[PDB]
């Protein structure tokens, strides 16, 4: 499917916000979303669709403990690019429960990036953000809420990104 997404799922946690210079953290603990942030850096952001669709509990083992137990979840894997080069790998797990009312948009993203700057129709909350890493790269997972309805976001920062 994609080597970056394979790395992403290998991320390992122990939270601990990386003592590394507080300029790497401001990225890793960033609360506004990646896209606009990547754009500020002066570059066209674009989405590469790897796989989107409903999956059962046994296809989301790393996320399951952080979400409620439902019949299926909407899984979306994408790669995010800056002026053509991959800067990040993204994997979203959305309990079917969350896809109620205006949240059915989470299913119609296409090659359009996820949340906020159009999600000025809803109102998000953020339970947390914990840093992870593996094979030398940074990654973070966060549980977001739209009207209280949870979804899990995990990202991996790739070598070409404005972190390392
Ligand atoms: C998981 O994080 C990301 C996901 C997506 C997406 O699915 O379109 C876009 C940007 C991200 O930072």
């Amino acid at each position: 499917s994609h080597p970056a997404l394979t790395q992403l799922r290998a991320l390992r946690y122990s939270k601990e916000i990386p003592a590394l210079d507080p300029q790497l953290l401001d990225w890793l603990l960033l609360e506004d979303s990646m896209t606009k942030r990547f754009e500020q850096q002066g570059k066209t952001v674009s989405v590469t669709m790897i796989r989107e669709g409903f999956v059962e509990q046994n296809e989301i083992p790393e996320e399951l403990p952080l979400l409620p137990k439902e019949s299926r979840y909407w899984l979306r894997e994408i790669l995010l690019s800056a002026d053509g080069e991959p800067w990040l790998a993204g994997r979203t797990v959305v309990p079917v429960s969350t896809l109620s009312g205006p949240e059915l948009a989470l299913q119609k993203l296409g090659k359009t990036p996820l949340g906020r700057y159009l999600f000025t129709s809803s109102t998000l909350t953020r339970d947390f953000i914990e840093i992870g890493r593996d094979a030398g790269l940074w990654g973070r997972r966060s549980r977001l809420r739209l009207s209280g309805k949870p979804l899990l976001l995990t990202e991996l920062f790739l070598p070409a990104s404005p972190l390392y």
